């Protein structure tokens, strides 16, 4: 696979393996968003150690309002950073 | 890096080597979108060689009417491509 093959993937390898640890399997709850960028996003984005601030991103991130993070709302958060990131360049 | 922060570094890397071939640095014309489909997603999609497919590609991701594709007019491909594979999974 190419590297913008590996880069998809990745994208899902990650979405999932945070999002498939509790409950609903294809959604991340404010726990495994925590998590995902506490351990994937730790060069990028500040750490959250607090509660409020996790809620605060969630119900951000969180467009339909059921209070958890699904694919396409994580895909949305990903091109936030990408973004972010090909400015910074 | 982690999996993910290398996967963003990855969308910008292979975009940037591929725009910067020809005339605007910053933009995708025909052929570097071509290059890049043919040479970067061969796992996912079929290789493009006849101009009017090129065209009608372009089209399809060209926004704004420039007759190019720029990095966030690219990020809509990508996510295209990432959730017809998050689908299949
Ligand atoms: C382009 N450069 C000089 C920054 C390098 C990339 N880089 C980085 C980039 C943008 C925002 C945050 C970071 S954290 C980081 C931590 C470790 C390493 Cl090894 C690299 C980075
Ligand atoms: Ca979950
Ligand atoms: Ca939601
Ligand atoms: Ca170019
Ligand atoms: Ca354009």
């Amino acid at each position: 696979m190419s590297e913008l093959e590996k880069a998809v993937v990745a994208l899902i390898d990650v979405f999932h393996q945070y999002s498939g640890r509790e409950g609903d399997k294809h959604k991340l709850k404010k726990s495994e968003l925590k998590e995902l960028i506490n351990n994937e996003l730790s060069h990028f984005l500040e750490e959250i150690k607090e509660q409020e601030v996790v809620d605060k991103v969630m119900e951000t991130l969180d467009s339909d309002g059921d209070g958890e993070c699904d694919f396409q709302e994580f895909m949305a958060f990903v091109a936030m950073i990408t973004t972010a990131c090909h400015e910074f360049f």
